[PDB]
């Protein structure tokens, strides 16, 4: 019935930029449109690691196979897609070329780029990160451990002695709220000294390179620097991981405050993985500062360039950049860019909602659930002390939401509501 449309053209009416994010949107734009437009898509990885169970992985509650998952699949049967990135965008132009060289033209232009990871900012780390027993861990898996490699979880459960350090990259960063354990790892290892699994000479301190730990949220940020003093953990600001020596286990780092490095022992190293601004979005003068898109905040469309959009951890949006913020900017890009190829208006404006759970604990989590202003919704930073309530929403989370990622990357399964 439907045919496939071609993937070997030279222009198309939508074009995305990503397929985590920017493919969830193509399914979407096609049951929201019917077909009606021909649209590519072109990502740079194969994989897509859900880094919204991140947690839920190390405690091995999610399987391997749930928390892998291919790019295709996000994408849609009939519309087609390929495995280059863009080598650089030509707005003016109307037109993006790709690594291989094929021009290719559009009419509206969807950027998901996200933030791209860079190892390569923190000397040495990849290589100790890939190494199956070195205690250096980190928010990912590289792509060249087999079915059989559980390193990740080892991070708590393997902490008997040492000095264990936390580090949080600068802002931008992915995985501001979703990718903190140190709350459960507290828990975890206040048993271990209990019963002498994990020795007195140990120390875990929180080196942030950031001042606070939620920019967008003060309610959640402040929440947590308290909690993170009740339970008796060490916060150094302004210091950020520099280069990781594998041989004697010393960790270089940095306060760009005094501008004055240290270096430190460690037995026990986690990080955040550290993104990279892509340049090809600054020669094409779309970026603003940092390295975000410059779009609007309520229709996510680019403030010159009336036909080019941007969702997702790309865009410049004073929110938590998690998931389900952009389960609400899809439904947002899929109706405006539906209007511009209508040259009706854009009816459709993004409120800033963004929601993340926080572990407190083992098997405890809250909710921060805020819009544009900070300001939460009913359930920002409910349960926080644990409970029978904050229980069952973790189940909810660890056993039920690796299960519906498919469905999503399907079809069957849409948004929240
Ligand atoms: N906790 C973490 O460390 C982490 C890391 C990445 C993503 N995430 C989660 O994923 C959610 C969505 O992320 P996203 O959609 O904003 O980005 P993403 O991290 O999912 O990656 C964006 C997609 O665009 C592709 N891409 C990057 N550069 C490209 C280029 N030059 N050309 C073509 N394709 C390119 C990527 O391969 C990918 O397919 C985020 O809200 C976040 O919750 C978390």
């Amino acid at each position: 019935k439907r045919k496939k449309t071609s993937g070997d053209l030279d222009n198309y009416d939508v074009l995305f930029v990503g397929a985590n994010l920017g493919g969830i949107c193509s399914n979407h734009f096609d049951k929201d449109t019917h077909g009606k437009y021909k649209c590519f898509v072109s990502f740079d990885q194969p994989i897509n690691q859900i880094y919204s169970v991140r947690i839920p992985y190390e405690q091995q509650r999610v399987r391997k196979s749930e928390y892998i998952h291919f790019s295709k699949k996000s994408i849609n049967q009939f519309t087609p897609s390929e495995m280059l990135a863009v080598k650089e965008i030509l707005p003016e132009q109307n037109a993006v070329v790709l690594s291989s060289g094929r021009r290719i033209g559009y009419n509206q232009l969807v950027l998901a780029t996200g933030l791209k990871h860079d190892f390569s900012q923190i000397k040495g780390f990849y290589e100790a990160l890939e190494h199956p027993e070195h205690p250096v861990y980190a928010n990912r898996d590289p792509e060249t451990w087999r079915s059989a490699q559980h390193k990740y979880s080892k991070y708590i459960s393997n902490f008997k002695s040492g000095d264990g350090y936390f580090c949080i990259p600068e802002y931008p960063y992915a995985g501001e709220v979703e990718c903190f354990n140190f709350f459960v790892s507290d828990e975890v290892w206040k048993w271990a000294q209990h019963h002498g699994a994990l020795s007195p000479k140990h120390t875990f301190t929180i080196v942030n390179a950031n001042e606070k730990f939620v920019h967008y949220c003060d309610s959640a940020d402040a929440f947590i620097k308290e909690r993170l003093e009740k339970r008796g953990i060490r916060v150094e600001y302004n210091t950020k991981l520099l280069e990781v020596h594998q041989d004697g286990q010393k960790a270089t780092f940095i306060n760009t405050k005094t501008g004055e490095k240290s270096v430190r022992d460690y037995n026990n190293l986690y990080s955040i993985v550290p993104s990279k601004r892509q340049e090809f979005l600054d020669k094409a003068g779309l970026t603003n500062g940092n390295g975000l898109l410059n779009v609007d905040h309520q229709t996510l469309q680019h403030k010159k360039y009336k036909n080019i959009f941007g969702l997702g951890d790309a865009a410049d949006l004073p929110t938590t950049k998690t998931f389900w913020a952009g389960w609400y900017q899809i439904a947002v890009v899929r109706n405006n860019v539906k209007r511009n190829l209508q040259g009706q208006t854009l009816n459709a404006h993004y409120d800033g909602f963004s929601k993340v759970p926080l572990f407190t604990g083992h098997q405890t989590l809250t909710y921060v659930a805020h819009s544009y202003g900070g300001v939460g919704n009913w359930q920002h930073l409910k349960h926080n002390n644990g409970g029978i309530l904050a229980w069952m929403r973790y189940r909810s989370w660890a056993k039920g939401m690796a299960k519906k990622f498919q469905d999503f990357y399907n079809g069957a399964r849409l948004g929240p509501p």
